[PDB]
């Protein structure tokens, strides 16, 4: 079996904790691989692979169940455990109940009945919990690749909540797809012109989904698509403020997407400034936009 190397380790799918199948339950699915609600009673995400998928599709799960294992940060899903003796082969995750980040920001949306849903200092919140995850992650030496709301996860809908990031197939496949599926909308110049990646190219990305938090949930560059955003951004085009967005959070977001990447901040810098941010009460008290 495949090796990964971590921090100062290497590991081997034999060091997934390996948990029996007559331990596990399937509940419901979570929105369809497929993912379901289990019991190992643990809570768990059920991550399942499809048995018409390939040799390299099974390849590519148990590293990214290897990935996964090796994190330890409150900031990113932890993985439970793994049953790859029996088929289906399944993945046992944290289970999120919040779901993920994008469609939370979207059903959760501001409303003229729930006007108080969400608040500035949420959006803050979940901003730093990712950027805190992106910092373990730079320190680490891992590059995500992907850092986007749609990777994001939720442990629950109301206000204790805690964001973490929770999909790392992109990372996974580089370290081993076609160009329409590439999120060039997350993507800084370099990397889809040179192929180069960095801790820079995290930081860009925080930056677009820096974006669509504020926004709650929009859609990067509205209304462009890949090939045009990607000629907007080589050409210095950056998107406008979300509706309602403070001008020190705007001023996050541009200077994460500066075009050098020596020019970009790393993640202690980030989080120095969402702290500020959620510092100041004009920027918390500004209300978000309720849609009619
Ligand atoms: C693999 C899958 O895992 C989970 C999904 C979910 C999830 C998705 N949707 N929901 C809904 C369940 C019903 N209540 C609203 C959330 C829960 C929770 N925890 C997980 N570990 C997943 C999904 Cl589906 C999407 C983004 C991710 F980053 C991840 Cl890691």
């Amino acid at each position: 079996n495949p090796n990964y190397c971590f921090a100062g380790k290497t590991s081997s799918i034999s060091d997934l904790k390996e948990v029996p199948r007559k331990n596990i339950t399937l509940i419901r699915g979570l929105g369809h691989g497929e993912v379901y609600e289990g019991q190992v009673p643990l809570q768990v995400a059920v991550k399942t692979l499809p048995e018409v998928y390939s040799e390299q599709d099974e390849l590519d799960f148990l590293m990214e169940a290897l990935i996964i294992s090796k994190f330890n940060h409150q900031n990113i899903v932890r993985c439970i455990g793994v049953s790859l003796q029996s088929l289906p082969r399944f993945i046992l995750l944290e289970l999120m109940a919040g779901g993920d980040l994008k469609s939370f920001l979207r059903e959760t949306r501001p409303r003229p009945s729930q006007p108080s849903s969400l608040a500035m200092l949420d959006l803050l919140h979940v901003a730093r919990d990712i950027a805190c995850g992106c910092q373990y992650l730079e320190e680490n030496h891992f590059i995500h690749r992907d850092i986007a709301a749609r990777n994001c996860l939720l442990t629950c809908p109301g206000p204790g909540r805690v964001a973490k990031i929770g999909d790392f197939g992109m990372a996974r496949d580089i370290y081993r797809g076609g160009c329409a599926m590439l999120p060039v909308k997350w993507m800084p110049p370099e990397a889809f012109m040179e192929g180069i990646f960095t801790s820079k190219t995290d930081t860009w990305s925080f930056g677009v989904l820096l974006w669509e938090i504020f926004s709650l949930g929009y859609m990067p560059y509205p209304s462009k698509s890949n090939q045009e955003v990607l000629e907007f951004v080589t050409s210095g085009g950056r998107m406008d403020p979300p509706k309602n967005c403070p001008g020190p959070v705007y001023r996050i977001m541009t200077q994460c997407w500066q075009h050098q990447p020596e020019d970009r901040p790393n993640f202690a810098i980030i989080l120095e400034r969402i702290e500020y941010c959620t510092q100041d009460p004009d920027v918390i008290n500004t209300a978000l936009p309720i849609e009619y």
